[PDB]
């Protein structure tokens, strides 16, 4: 058992829901606590679907790009991080947020910041 | 286009399709690291970009694991694309291996790519 | 408020003073508190901050060089100190390791800490 | 190596002194033709690197306040000093403003630049 496919939720109010598959991928959703469809994106990714026996954390990565059928916000967040199992499971992560730009507005592209994801609300 | 065969400054493949929905799919392939062939990556970008000259964000993740080598980590790009005559994909990237709780504070590196569709070998 | 001493979420201990012109100067250390442990930092904040509820931003350095070791390395945070009732600098950090060029694609960690004038 | 004057690729210029206690002390020049576009920079780099080819870690902050302007905000870097012919400063940044609780989540850019000895 991976312990990831499920609904995992943010101190921020936001929610997604995914599958971890057989092969390594990621699948689902990222919404809001509000749970409207102007709100719903699209996500994928990757996991290591053979992690190390020894204690370590299972590594993956997911991408949302900020564009459904009723908004767009020209922005794509990708998060980087490592599930960690047990009675407290829990999904910690660094991201990086990156809007399109014109050149000269490059050098204030890109966010960094981190989160956490738990089971439980 | 995004669609195509790209190269990094380090010499790695990147070998992308964009699709009509916002998916990327592709595998990569890695001059650096404990890594050997080709991986997969999946990934998303922005279908519908502005059209006052701004680039076109994206990202994508790849997790180190094939049927050769598994390096327990997974690294996710973030960026965009920038169209014109010579066509550049420019990003920031981190890189999150499996770790215990005690070692998470040196979990994750961070870097910059540059990918050209002509390669700089 | 900046001024005083501030712990970690991992125990270690940020003793720092802050000027009137802009200064941040002071030591860094680990939990153990011994000598060996003990190395200088400095950095730079925003004297003037806005009077609308926003955090006063700041940034140090410090290189892991002392009189008893050297890890060829050196960190920078970056972040902002939030007054109140619970005063806490939030903060982002790099931590660049001198290398050669064909393994500089790996120079570079990234993390967060949070500190307090309380010990965690 | 290190003292001197320093350029990146977008028009600015940074001289720095590397003093032999680790220090670094200067002065940043955000433009290139303007007096208030000046702000005091600190930081610290590794007094005794390896002499087996690798980097000089270092880095440095700038609180963007001087006695014209004020940004309320701090900028980072963290990277090291490459020497030879054609010497560099190859760095990654953290840019942090200050920002109400609400609002902290995008408080922080991150980005990249290198400097050298020679005007672009």
């Amino acid at each position: 058992e991976a312990g990831i496919t499920g609904t995992w939720y943010n101190q921020l109010g936001s929610t997604f829901i995914v599958t971890a598959g057989a092969d390594g991928a990621l699948t689902g959703t990222y919404e809001s606590a509000v749970g409207n469809a102007e709100s719903r994106y699209v996500l994928t990714g990757r996991y290591d679907s053979a992690p190390a026996t020894d204690g370590s954390g299972t590594a993956l990565g997911w991408t949302v790009a900020w564009k459904n059928n009723y908004r767009n916000a020209h922005s794509a967040t990708t998060w980087s991080g490592q599930y960690v199992g047990g009675a407290e499971a829990r999904i910690n992560t660094q991201w990086l947020l990156t809007s399109g730009t014109t050149e000269a507005n490059a050098w204030k592209s890109t966010l960094v910041g981190h989160d956490t994801f738990t089971k439980v609300k």
